[PDB]
């Protein structure tokens, strides 16, 4: 399995714009378009994005497009962030796809701010990582895919993708 079967799983596929669990547009694979209310300003962001005029839909190339851009630049912000990257470093492979999928959802700069999840990861204390992980607003709006990636971080195996 690999980074991108697995936030495939996380985010699902969607070809036409979609305000998120938290009222928020978005499409493709869990690309945020705009945390605003109006739809005309996502479809703008949209076609910016794209390079046409979508009409808020698009194609499975254009959303896997945006899909490569987006993981390239959650790993770009792991190793451009002095908190993250140690963290990233001293993982293994299975380990650095759940960090990245963190970032990915959540930016570079709301992962690096738990600090204390981030240190029992770089200690390697696995089971507490994942008690603190899981107090969060995180774990609490998203269950099952804060379950998933806890897990793999804590196991360290690709079975909550099984
Ligand atoms: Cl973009
Ligand atoms: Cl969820
Ligand atoms: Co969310």
């Amino acid at each position: 399995m690999n980074i991108f079967e697995m936030l495939r799983i996380d985010e699902g596929l969607r070809l036409k714009i979609y305000k998120d669990h938290e009222g928020y547009y978005t499409i493709g694979i869990g690309h945020l378009l705009t945390k605003s209310p109006s739809l005309n300003a996502a479809k703008s962001e949209l076609d910016k994005a794209i390079g046409r005029n979508t009409n808020g839909v698009i194609t499975k190339d254009e959303a896997e497009k945006l899909f490569n851009q987006d993981v390239d630049a959650a790993v770009r912000g792991i190793l451009r962030n002095a908190k993250l990257k140690p963290v990233y470093d001293s993982l293994d492979a299975v380990r650095r796809a759940a960090l990245i999928n963190m970032v990915f959802q959540m930016g570079e700069t709301g992962v690096a701010g738990f600090t204390n999840s981030l240190r029992m990861l770089q200690q390697k204390r696995w089971d507490e990582a994942a008690v603190n992980l899981a107090k969060s607003r995180w774990y609490n709006q998203h269950p099952n895919r804060a379950k998933r990636v806890i897990t793999t971080f804590r196991t360290g195996t690709w079975d909550a993708y099984k």
